């Protein structure tokens, strides 16, 4: 589909059984997500963004369902303000800008 | 044209006479760019992303081109980490995601 961008690109995303909605967000480089639960060890990382860093747990090879598509990768999981779907996941989705 | 996601989505802008480097950014509401002298009055604004909040100052239309593309709006500065062209100008270029 196209998504303009008149208001937020915020999708349906499917991740373990539980439908949420993150944001579409090219500036993101990774994918976080508001705390919640997921399956696995995690690694530490440290993510910074517009107003400073903040410490997440970085779970590998996750199923994750966005827009209908199927995607397996590394999802994070912290004190964001909201969900966030980046470019490590836009990309298996296939989604680019368009101009 | 099209971009990929592969790489940070970076694009030269014109703004204030000046060539700066920008990340085309659909996470972001608004354009924040790192400080710099703009012509008018401004306003304080808080904007607040991952890791928390930063005071800009918030100058309206404002001209800026984005890849020889010309858009009219509002434009903060502040101590942004990166220059970010946000959809409030990504949608006068015409900018769309597509997956
Ligand atoms: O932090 C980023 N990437 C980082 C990231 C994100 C997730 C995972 C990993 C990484 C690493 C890096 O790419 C991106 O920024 C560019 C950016 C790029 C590289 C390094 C940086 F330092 C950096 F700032 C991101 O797209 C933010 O822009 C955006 O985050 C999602 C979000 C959305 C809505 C409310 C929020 F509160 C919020 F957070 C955000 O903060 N949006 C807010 C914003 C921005 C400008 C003007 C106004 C407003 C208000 C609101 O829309």
């Amino acid at each position: 589909p196209q998504i303009t961008l008149w208001q937020r690109p915020l999708v349906t995303i499917k991740i373990g059984g539980q439908l949420k909605e993150a944001l579409l967000d090219t500036g993101a480089d990774d994918t976080v997500l508001e705390e919640m639960s997921l399956p696995g060890r995690w690694k530490p990382k440290m993510i910074g963004g517009i107003g400073g860093f903040i410490k997440v747990r970085q779970y590998d090879q996750i199923l994750i369902e966005i827009c209908g598509h199927k995607a397996i990768g590394t999802v994070l999981v912290g004190p964001t303000p909201v969900n966030i779907i980046g470019r490590n996941l836009l990309t298996q989705i296939g989604c680019t800008l368009n101009f």
